[PDB]
């Protein structure tokens, strides 16, 4: 359980993300695909992309990044009261896309990397700790849902 102050650190950096969600989404998905290339193979619309430049030029990848961060943002703004938001997301990621918990770990690492890079004004150690806690809670609750749904994450 996060404290109110931890949530405030999370939502303060998120507010900066929201200044340019598309840009942040591109940076995060690209960081994930560079750092863990195997994760790209899960995306049929753009698994063929070969380079970061191609990735930056991809309107579809940009749209996907927006879709991811907007969904995540809505979850974060619930401050742990996110059961309703998690149901469809867990179902799709378990059953349609087959995304292991390990890969949700990888994207969380990518989120933290980009925020650290872009937002040192809002992402010092305490803020990064709070964001890590929020993302650990997300993964914990999604992992419990995966189990309910029948998916070894
Ligand atoms: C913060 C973590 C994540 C969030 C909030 C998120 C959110 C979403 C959302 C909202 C969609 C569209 C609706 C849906 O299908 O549920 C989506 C689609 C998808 N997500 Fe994620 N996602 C996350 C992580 C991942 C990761 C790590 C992968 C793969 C390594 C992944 C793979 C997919 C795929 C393959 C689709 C379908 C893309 C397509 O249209 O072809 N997601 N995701
Ligand atoms: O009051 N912040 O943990
Ligand atoms: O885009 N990775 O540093
Ligand atoms: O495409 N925004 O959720
Ligand atoms: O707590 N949401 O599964
Ligand atoms: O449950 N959505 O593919
Ligand atoms: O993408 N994590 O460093
Ligand atoms: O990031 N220094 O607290």
């Amino acid at each position: 359980v996060l404290s109110e102050g931890e949530w405030q650190l999370v939502l303060h950096v998120w507010a900066k993300v929201e200044a340019d969600v598309a840009g942040h989404g591109q940076d995060i998905l690209i960081r994930l695909f560079k750092s863990h290339p195997e994760t790209l193979e899960k995306f049929d619309r753009f698994k063929h992309l070969k380079t970061e430049a191609e990735m930056k030029a991809s309107e579809d990848l940009k749209k996907q990044g927006v879709t991811v961060l907007t969904a995540l943002g809505a979850i974060l703004k619930k401050k742990g009261h996110h059961e309703a938001e998690l149901k469809p997301l867990a179902q799709s990621h378990a059953t349609k896309h087959k995304i292991p918990i390990k890969y949700l770990e990888f994207i969380s690492e990518a989120i933290i990397h980009v925020l650290h890079s872009r937002h040192p004004g809002n992402f010092g150690a305490d803020a990064q700790g709070a964001m890590n806690k929020a993302l650990e809670l997300f993964r914990k609750d999604i992992a419990a849902k995966y189990k309910e749904l029948g998916y070894q994450g």
